[PDB]
């Protein structure tokens, strides 16, 4: 087991480009698996989860050829109805990405699986995406509406015009999948826009979208292969936005990052705050923009965080609340119960970390308030969250002290050279052996 280990920054420096986006990845290969012809993909994330869906889809007899050291895939279709029944459950490890994304491929398909995974993915609420795909018709086991998952394949599921009570959480990307294998139209209606990787995807491998408020694909298409390039991951590059944000003496830039509008919540946020952001080089490869982000110290002010931002900004707030910690006042986050259910409960892990860095934090229902104060070098958990991990790892560029940071082993889950970038920008920190 193995701990980060830091001591304070004197500055970040220097140009780097993060790893690729994780959603955009898991999205990628799953579509390429399914399409018509070989399909290269650049910039795949090779990070723990994106590759659990890797092995995920080659228990089903997906072609995939993994060239970790680029980053590359090599995937040559198998058609939509290519795919085999898997023989053993599907760990999908700590994704909840891939559970419910595959939940979605798999609902339609004439056989049946089981999904699975870590001890913290058995906690991952999926009533969200059972209750639409059984409206159209899906079968899926589950005890407390948790994984493991047992889905007994339909291959006549019928599209559903669904109103998501909620900002999808990948639900609506699940349906999106159904529907592809769904009779007739699939229409998914959202009260706010949200991601929107799975539209881009489609569109990128000839799937016809339709297209004004909601959003609608009729079943028994084809996706034909189309070679794609994956952005970095904004939400990877978030730490170290914050971190330059924070640390006097920083300047740096992060090249061929994804800003997507529905994940630049972080940017939005700090630049209310007070941040010096400067986005770049904007540019348009296939489907996703990507564009170099500019990042100089800067003193922050505390802000009421407005309820618009939060769907925006959902996975950045552990990093972002480290930025609300050194910040001049108060800041307050509401309108974000879905932290408490994500990898861990994000909400009580940021709250205790800070404490015992600290800083005066306090738990609402639905956020936190932080008054922001002066971080203390100390001793944090993780709870097994990369993002936690992460999110401390940056509060100890500008710590008094030294921060350990315990069970760091999920940080690869989303972002496996996150160490050797970290000090190659000057933030210190250093892997340990843990305990336990
Ligand atoms: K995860």
């Amino acid at each position: 087991v193995m701990d980060y280990q830091t001591i304070p920054s004197q500055g970040l420096s220097g140009e780097i480009c993060v790893p690729g986006d994780k959603s955009i990845s898991h999205r990628a290969v799953l579509l390429a698996a399914i399409a018509e012809g070989q399909t290269q993909v650049d910039g795949f994330l090779m990070g723990a989860d994106n590759l659990a869906m890797v092995s995920a889809l080659q228990q089903m007899g997906a072609s995939i050829q993994v060239i970790e050291d680029e980053n590359i895939l090599v995937v040559e279709g198998v058609g939509m109805t290519g795919l085999q029944a898997p023989p053993e459950a599907l760990d999908c490890g700590n994704s909840g990405t891939a559970i419910r994304l595959l939940s979605g491929l798999l609902a339609g398909q004439p056989f049946n699986t089981v999904l699975t995974g870590d001890s913290s993915l058995q906690r991952r609420p999926m009533k969200r995406i059972i209750d639409p795909l059984t409206l159209m018709g899906a079968k899926i086991d589950s005890t407390g509406n948790v994984p493991p998952l047992k889905i007994y394949g339909n291959p006549r599921l019928t599209g559903i015009h669904y109103q998501l009570p909620m900002a999808s959480a990948q639900v609506k990307s699940c349906l999106l999948l159904a529907g592809l294998y769904a009779r007739g139209k699939t229409c998914i209606t959202e009260p706010a826009p949200s991601r929107d990787h799975t539209e881009r995807l489609l569109k990128h491998f000839h799937y016809t979208l339709q297209k004004k408020q909601s959003i609608c694909v009729s079943g028994g298409g084809k996706l034909k292969a189309n070679d794609i390039s994956i952005p970095g991951d904004i939400s990877s590059a978030a730490f170290f936005i914050v971190a330059a944000t924070i640390t006097p003496g920083s300047a740096i830039r992060l090249c061929r990052v994804g800003v997507n509008p529905t994940r630049l919540g972080v940017i939005n946020l700090l630049k209310m705050m007070g941040a010096d952001i400067e986005v770049t080089h904007y540019t348009e490869k296939n489907e996703e923009p990507t564009a170099d982000i500019t990042v100089r110290h800067a003193r922050l002010k505390g802000i009421d965080i407005p309820p618009d931002q939060v769907p925006l900004t959902i996975d950045e707030f552990p990093v972002l609340l480290i930025a609300a910690a050194v910040a001049q006042g108060k800041t307050v986050l509401r309108d974000a119960a879905e932290l408490r259910v994500k990898e861990t409960d994000r909400i009580a892990a940021m709250v205790d970390g800070l404490q015992k860095l600290g800083i005066a934090a306090e738990s609402l229902p639905d956020g936190v308030i932080i008054q922001g104060g002066t971080l203390e070098g100390g001793e944090v958990n993780s709870y097994d969250d990369h993002r936690i991990a992460m999110a401390f790892a940056v509060a100890g560029t500008l710590a008094k002290g030294p921060v350990r940071i315990r069970n760091c082993d999920n940080v690869k889950t989303s972002f496996p050279n996150f160490v050797e970038l970290a000090n190659e920008v000057g933030m210190n920190v250093k892997g340990v052996r843990g305990r336990g």
